[PDB]
DNA sequence: GACCACGGCCACA
DNA sequence: ACTGTGGCCGTGGTC
């Protein structure tokens, strides 16, 4: 099993090194044949005598072009004549691309800053995590002596924890009489314990909670304050620093540095997302959180070190758990992506499908896209338009069918061929048009785009007969995995046929598929209200709710089976509108909001305040109870019941004010904030007594009673005292909980009024 | 100083 | 930095 990639450097010349884990052990190929290039474009071929001969600095060495082949690939589609430019280093490249674009007879050069070790994968078709190879995994966390207004890292690391398959145990150098606490004599000999055990358990995956940023950050500065070699690398290497836009990551060299926070940040959506917060959604059992400055104060008078030994090996040990939920997934999506399971793990969708038709690119000989200039970047500002929603029939419903496209996107780029290679090529013999939008594409040949998307749905479809058959249960949640990623790949396709930093930009594309999109679901939508009667009462993008009115379930049902069997006869291609479930109600508020009940009493609530993070918790509560109160039982009165009791609630202050906290992101710097909203208003008070507030970070605030600006009077949650501080009542009655459960029950002639 | 457009956040498909 | 479509509110600007 492959498991990462990088390059030495021997003599000067560069050395690809293979981590693998091959019948149970550790093992490193090297390969001392691959060379670095990129392409470049000729007026006239005879020019490559001139820019052979063109050379920069770097390292106060001369770099100059190694030798240069004359190959032919395809762009869009059409056969073009490129000029690779070998290199013998890889650093080569930055040192001199930027002189070789200037030079006269160049038009532009291509796929010049792929990093030496991916391109690697991708010119060797390699895949990381391919083979029943099982990795063996440890997680750990730190405890630190934090005092404010100090350096970081100023004070000595107390505790590390680790946890495996073993269990869960904790160094450090105080004596703490618990079973899991092995002690130690000075922060330095608790340092080197780590590193032999860790040395000595040889790992294939360290799993941290944003060891990124701050385990790994501190370790170091340690490290060199008290003189240790801290060599966690395979290698005997210590921890390497990447750039993580503004952030940072670390690798460890032969192993994968599992950093859970930003796989978490993506696979939930969380109103925080603390480690304590994280584990109780993840596993449903409560974390307990020890702050800094009860550490602090423990380590110091020396009292209750216990309890900060506890959360230290709870730290590790949740970290674990949450490393094996979330890792097995992150491997698939790595091999499906071809590329490291440490790249993959941080990063996004977007950055994804590139990787992935980066390598598709190079298995057709297709000569990638550059990434847009920024002139063409302003070109690419041109908006265009996408799903149709369709205003709801506001109110409560009975009897009601969901009916879904399968894939509505891939399905039309698949049946209609598009694709940037297919727009608009003269000289074919078939074409399709796109409805409104008027873009005519090919179909003599499948395009680029059209023909990854089928491979993909095709493998999808394979993987998902042998998942039902397999006979063994963890190749079955394998597959599970593969399959699941493929169907969210498949519709990032589109997402990045219209992305501002695309290479495979194509706005024509992009609303040529829109525009099938729409034409296709007005049409069903249409026909099913025509030729079979029904009433469609909500429709986004891809799908409709819909009845008969006055009439059975039965009715509903079986009469929309045959609507399907009509339509899709109808549906050209691979386009399929399919039966996705029957609900006994549903009640519909606005455009992205509504809530149905299944027949065996499941709830399904979309985009109203339950499921929004920014909503106070006594209002997500409250809307809920009342949504259950009407479809699962139509008990108009008892939700005007839960109402008046809720509020009578609030206004004695009886609510817990932990439900009261409102969670809102930060997103740029406070700098470029040009409205403060009270979110921000806290956010601008907390960096002006020195607290780090960056883009990411979930302030968390309580509306205290007052009067005035709603921001001059909120406080973070971490600084509500019970006995100093009152919660705005009527905030949370009058501007949360009566506008979220009124926007309902006004379908029934409630006021605001009758809802007290 | 009542009325409102709207930065700004997050949801949906 | 995957797309466009959309609801909602605290806030300050407006005649
Ligand atoms: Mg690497
Ligand atoms: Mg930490
Ligand atoms: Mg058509
Ligand atoms: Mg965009
Ligand atoms: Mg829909």
């Amino acid at each position: 099993m492959i498991l990462d990639t990088d390059y030495i450097t021997e003599d000067g010349k560069p050395v690809i090194r293979i981590f693998k884990k091959e019948n149970g052990e550790f093992k490193i190929e090297y390969d001392r044949t691959f060379e670095p290039y990129f392409y470049a474009l000729l007026k006239d071929d005879s020019a490559i005598e001139e820019v052979k001969k063109i050379t920069a600095e770097r390292h106060g060495t001369v770099v100059t072009v190694k030798r240069v082949e004359k190959v032919q690939k395809k762009f869009l589609g059409r056969p073009v004549e490129v000029w690779k430019l070998y290199f013998t280093h890889p650093q080569d490249q930055p040192a001199i691309r930027d002189k070789i674009r200037e030079h006269p007879a160049v038009i532009d050069i291509y796929e010049y800053d792929t990093p030496f070790a991916k391109r690697y994968l991708i010119d060797k078709g390699l895949v990381p995590m391919e083979g029943d190879e099982e990795l063996k995994m440890l997680a750990f966390a730190i405890a630190t002596l934090y005092h404010e207004g100090e350096e970081f890292a100023e004070g000595p690391i107390l505790m590390i924890s680790y946890a495996d398959e073993e269990g869960a145990r904790v160094i450090t150098w105080k004596n703490v009489d618990l079973p899991y606490v092995d002690v130690v004599s000075t922060e330095r000999e608790m340092i080197k314990r780590f590193l032999r055990v860790v040395k000595e358990k040889d790992p294939d995956v360290l799993i941290t909670y944003n060891g990124d940023n701050f385990d790994f950050a501190y370790l170091k500065k340690r490290c060199e304050k008290l003189g240790i070699n801290f060599a966690l690398g395979r290698d005997g290497s210590e921890p390497k620093i990447q750039r993580m836009g503004d952030r940072f990551a670390v690798e460890v060299k032969g192993r994968i540095h599992f950093d859970l926070y930003p796989v978490i940040r993506r696979t939930i959506n969380l109103p925080t997302y603390t480690l304590e917060a994280v584990y109780e959604a993840v596993f449903g059992q409560p974390k307990e959180k020890v702050y800094a400055e009860e550490i602090t104060t423990a380590w110091e008078t020396g009292e209750n070190l216990e309890r900060v030994a506890r959360y230290s090996m709870e730290d590790a040990k949740v970290t674990y758990e949450l490393g094996k939920e979330f890792l097995p997934m992150e491997a698939q999506l790595s091999r499906l992506i071809g590329q490291s399971l440490w790249d993959v793990s941080r990063s996004s969708t977007g950055n994804l499908v590139e990787w992935f038709l980066l390598r598709k690119a190079y298995e057709r000989n297709e000569l990638a896209p550059n990434k847009p200039d920024e002139k063409e970047l302003a070109r690419r500002r041109q908006k265009y338009e996408g799903g149709y929603v369709k205003e709801p029939e506001r109110g409560l419903w009975e009897n009601i069918v969901y009916l879904d496209f399968r894939s509505l996107y891939p399905s039309i780029i698949i049946t209609h061929n598009v694709s940037p290679d297919t727009l608009n090529r003269e000289g074919c013999g078939e074409y399709d048009v796109a409805p409104q939008v008027g873009h005519r594409f090919c179909k003599d040949l499948p395009g680029f785009i059209p023909s990854l998307l089928g491979d993909l749905l095709e493998e999808r479809q394979k993987i998902k007969k042998k998942m039902k058959a397999t006979i063994d249960p963890i190749e079955r949640k394998l597959l599970d995995y593969r399959q699941r990623l493929i169907k969210i790949l498949a519709n990032s396709v589109y997402g990045h046929m219209g992305f501002e930093n695309a290479r495979w930009y194509c706005k024509e594309c992009a609303e040529s598929v829109t525009a099938w999109g729409r034409e296709y679901l007005t049409m069903t939508i249409k026909e099913i209200e025509e030729k079979y009667g029904f009433k469609v009462i909500y429709s986004d993008t891809d799908g409709f709710f819909a009845t008969i009115p006055g009439a059975d379930a039965e009715t509903v049902k079986k009469k929309a089976m045959e609507f399907l069997k009509y339509i899709n006869a109808k549906l050209p291609g691979a386009l399929e509108l399919e039966y996705e479930g029957f609900y006994k109600r549903g009640f519909f508020v606005t455009k992205k909001k509504y809530a149905v009940i299944d027949e065996e009493g499941k709830i399904t609530t979309r985009g109203l305040e339950i499921v929004r993070r920014d909503w106070s918790e006594i209002a997500k509560e409250t809307q809920a109870r009342v949504l259950e109160a009407l479809l699962k039982d139509g008990d108009v009165e008892k939700a005007v019941r839960i109402v008046k009791e809720v509020t009578e609630k609030l206004s004695k202050y009886e609510v817990p004010p932990e439900k009261l906290v409102i969670h809102k992101q930060i997103t740029r710097d406070l700098k470029d904030y040009k409205a403060t909203g009270p979110h921000v208003a806290v956010a601008k008070r907390l960096a002006a007594r020195g607290v780090k507030i960056r883009p990411g970070t979930v302030i968390s605030y309580i509306v205290l009673k007052g009067s005035g600006r709603i921001g001059d009077r909120a406080i973070p949650f971490d600084e509500f005292d019970p006995t100093k501080h009152r919660y705005d009542a009527e905030y949370y009655i009058e501007k949360q909980v009566l506008p979220a459960v009124e926007r309902i029950l006004r379908a029934f002639g409630y006021r605001k009024e009758d809802l007290r």
